[PDB]
């Protein structure tokens, strides 16, 4: 009866109980995933809000700018699964930009270090994440992060929509990489969702509050930006056997929005 | 605790155990879906080829170009799955393109009434199914069509290649009205596989350069496809539609998912 | 001097001087083109109208479902502009759907004998009029289109849309076949004007999704929109035509204000 | 008579007398363009190539990891084409990646000090220049980026790929900015040519066998102007409606399975 029944699982990006990590968790386990979290900075919080789950799961300390971390992740996640056992997923859930490249910042004032650092985090770590943990991945793996579709500007995302387009070229890449191991590399784009992360993205108040209005609108089976499950549930198919020949390639879980002009 | 356990699904396309309807009927009743298919034609023929699949299934006519099989057809599903029952998915795995259209056949020299016919039963049926069958399906619902990625042009394709942008096209208009039934409509976009109509191509009457042309292309997907593809194996896509069929994708529609082995997003 | 000058063009599609055609025309003539027109069913007042433009043109009978007009396009061209020479470009700015396929009218109610006229004249018509033109056309040559971006749905253009989706693919296979000549394709997706089949999208609600459009169109675009001035759209059809594109082929040009690359 | 005569257009990018960017100014200047441009690194060396242009230009040096380049750059060129007179084009032609971030090279190993400055000097200057330009540009004016089509992965030019997604991504945006100037901003992604970088990047023959077959009007990778005329082209008045695009000349490669 379970989706990803068996499969162990590693999520990362858990930061608050409205997180899309912390709902793809929630979901995985539901469907029978055995969990191994990361968390950044605050594990103190996290730790408790993923006592929160429907099932207790080990959490690691990543972060993915720390050359050590990396280094020692596969190590601590091997410890915590039992050796001999492989991850049979990963989940990429992770993103960051500085103020200055967001919001009402104009475009042309965040300092190429902000950029980078967002650049970093939000693209660059993708690959360098699968780089540590494809050489404990079993065949038949997924691993999946999470995109925003980047295809067209807008207001207010500013420097994060290039963080995604450089994510969307880093997912095709890792993909032949993955390939080696049998193991796939998607991303999903989601449509808005109302997450400690949407919250500082912010006149910009405005344009977002309308960007929101329009996906609603533009979807034919409507978007509801207070709910993360039909975004998890997507991930969750990636994780699975039922897209056994999907990848280096984009689901969008937008209720079809970016189909549509108006 | 089956993946499309419950759920009534119209299958239709059939017509040889190679049809990847064949094995989208397979995986589905597999998974616990109760079908309905429906047949072209040949309808003796396709009641052995179906009799094959895991469970029984009533087999409906349905000619996509007669406009009494679509007129009668809700009705007949109806009667078929008792009433009071409506359908959770639709599945379209259809395409037809005369010979003057394909192949090695000059692009030019195809009459607009081959063309015509072949955009009738490839694209626009999409909608006429949808239109025909979207009053007896259950929100939640589910309609799939099989797609071959148009974006570039390829050599022998051809018109069958004018068809499928214009049924990717179809698509998202079929979603804008299936989305008032709470029904998603996607299109998985299927690698080249091993079928009637696939090997009719290269088979054609390719032996010349057309034939060579193509098969370069099909062992392009292998070579460019990150995780391999196979020719030979239509599981990967029929899995690919039962998951659109199923819960577990349910904020996409108007959408294509490339059941492909990533060979799209690569260009060598 | 003139960017067209000394290139022979064939354009189709004028009906009036608001047609996107005739202000095609117009600008190519401007430039140093000498045309060859064609126009479908009113010839009499084509004829009045192509009177308007800077130069004379032969002006040429083309239904484009009419076989027989397409069998002798070629001979009647070449002898309009006479022995020796051939087209250096070709100009496609026709349409056509049905009024089922268009506007309120519920999009799963249009038979497909109105959606196939639709393609017909709209999509397939492109590769008749190269399959007619090519063997006339000089290496270097150019074929250029009309489109209006398919590649999402919307409101009231409903089947139009299906056969511009259509049209895409059909100018990506014309560019084969047009390269082996060397000759170039390409579409222009344009931005909405106010022309005579503009006009006819709704009827009698339809008319104001289409000024939603319209208002959304201006705001998308980072250099703004003008839905009453052909000129720009024009300007890059005379670009296409001429030699300073030479490696584009079986492409799309938006000339949209670049509205399609904004999602507000 | 001249396709840009009159204007004023900088042209960044040159190195050798193969550099897409000589080829974009030479042509620039056939169509009675006044040019001013910019060079990295070897001044000396690129000085005595943009001698070999048609008409003298200034040069002046440009650094675009350099923050005081960048600061002092208006000023810099007004003083060139004298003051009152603005810019009416703006051309960047400019790249880099570290070798581990190219080739052979395993696309894992690239460290993201290697990743940050490519994208720096090949996505982020984009916009940059941009911002330094824009104040001094006249409206009708046009910025043109190049660009090689990134939207699907490929061998060996690994973590470039990344770059040039990011640089139509900002093209995209800097159109918005630049459309408050009544200036267009769009890409050419050119095909395969016979430059310095692409040296660096090392079947080099190979490779233009697939294009030129694939491209149903054929490709010259020994030819860079049909591509130098295509941004002419975007820098002129004739594509006035397009902005924030990409322009392909490939010769329709990019349409093209086989
Ligand atoms: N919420 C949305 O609308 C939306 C839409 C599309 C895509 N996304 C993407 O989904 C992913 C999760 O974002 P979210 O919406 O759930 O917000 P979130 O704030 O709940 O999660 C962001 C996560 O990034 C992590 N982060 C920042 N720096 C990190 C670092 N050095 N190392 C490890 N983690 C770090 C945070 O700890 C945090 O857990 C992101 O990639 C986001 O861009 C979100
Ligand atoms: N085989 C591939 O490699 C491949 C790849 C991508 C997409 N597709 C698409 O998958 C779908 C099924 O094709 P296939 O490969 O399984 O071959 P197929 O020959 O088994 O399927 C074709 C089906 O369409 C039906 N058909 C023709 N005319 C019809 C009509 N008037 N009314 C109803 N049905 C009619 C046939 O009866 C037949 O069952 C098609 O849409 C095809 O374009 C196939
Ligand atoms: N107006 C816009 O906003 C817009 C935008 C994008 C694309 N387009 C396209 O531009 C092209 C020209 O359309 P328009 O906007 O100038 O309007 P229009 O009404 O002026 O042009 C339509 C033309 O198509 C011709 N036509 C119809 N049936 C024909 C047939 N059988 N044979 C030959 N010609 C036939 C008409 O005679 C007429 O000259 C069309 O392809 C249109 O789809 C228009
Ligand atoms: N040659 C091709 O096949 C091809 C194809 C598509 C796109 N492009 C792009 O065209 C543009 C020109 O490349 P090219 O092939 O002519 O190679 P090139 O080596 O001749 O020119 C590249 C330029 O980048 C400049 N550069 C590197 N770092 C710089 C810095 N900090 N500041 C200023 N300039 C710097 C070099 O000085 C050099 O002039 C590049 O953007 C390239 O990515 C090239
Ligand atoms: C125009 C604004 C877009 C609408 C909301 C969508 C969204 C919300 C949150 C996202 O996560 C981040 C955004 C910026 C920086 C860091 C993160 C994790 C994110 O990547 C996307
Ligand atoms: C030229 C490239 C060779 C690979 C094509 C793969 C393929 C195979 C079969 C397909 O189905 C049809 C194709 C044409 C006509 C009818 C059908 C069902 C189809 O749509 C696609
Ligand atoms: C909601 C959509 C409204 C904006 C569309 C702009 C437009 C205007 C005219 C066009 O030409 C035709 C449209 C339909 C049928 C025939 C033609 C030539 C056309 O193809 C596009
Ligand atoms: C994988 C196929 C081979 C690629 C050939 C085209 C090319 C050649 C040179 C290019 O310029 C650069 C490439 C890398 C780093 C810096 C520059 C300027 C460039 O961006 C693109
Ligand atoms: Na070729």
């Amino acid at each position: 009866t379970g989706l990803l029944d068996g499969k162990r699982i590693l999520v990362s990006g858990i930061i608050t109980d409205s997180s899309i990590a912390f709902h793809i968790a929630r979901v995985a386990q539901e469907q029978g995933a055995q969990l191994v979290l990361t968390g950044f900075d605050r594990l103190r919080l996290i730790q408790r809000i993923t006592d929160r789950l429907p099932a207790k799961a080990p959490l690691l300390e990543l972060d993915v700018q720390n050359e050590e971390h990396l280094a020692s992740l596969a190590g601590r996640v091997t410890e915590a699964i039992g050796a001999g056992n492989k991850l049979d997923g990963v989940v990429h859930s992770i993103g960051f930009m500085p103020q200055t490249g967001m919001g009402i910042n104009p475009f042309f004032d965040a300092p190429y270090a902000d950029v980078s650092k967002g650049i970093h985090i939000s693209a660059y770590s993708y690959a360098s994440m699968a780089k540590a943990l494809l050489p404990i991945m079993n065949p038949g793996g997924s691993i999946v992060g999470m995109d925003f579709d980047p295809s067209r500007a807008m207001p207010a995302y500013n420097w994060m929509t290039v963080a995604k387009s450089a994510l969307e070229s880093v997912n095709r890449f890792v993909a032949r990489e993955a390939g080696k191991y049998g193991v796939r590399s998607n991303l999903v784009a989601a449509g808005p969702i109302r997450t400690l992360a949407m919250s500082a993205i912010a006149e910009a108040g405005a344009q977002i509050q309308l960007l929101e209005e329009g996906w609603d609108q533009r979807a034919p089976i409507g978007w509801n930006m207070k709910d993360a499950t039909p975004v998890a549930k997507t991930v969750c198919a990636l994780l699975s056997d039922w897209l056994p020949a999907t990848t280096g390639d984009i689901i969008y879980a937008d209720g079809g929005a970016h189909t549509q002009l108006l």
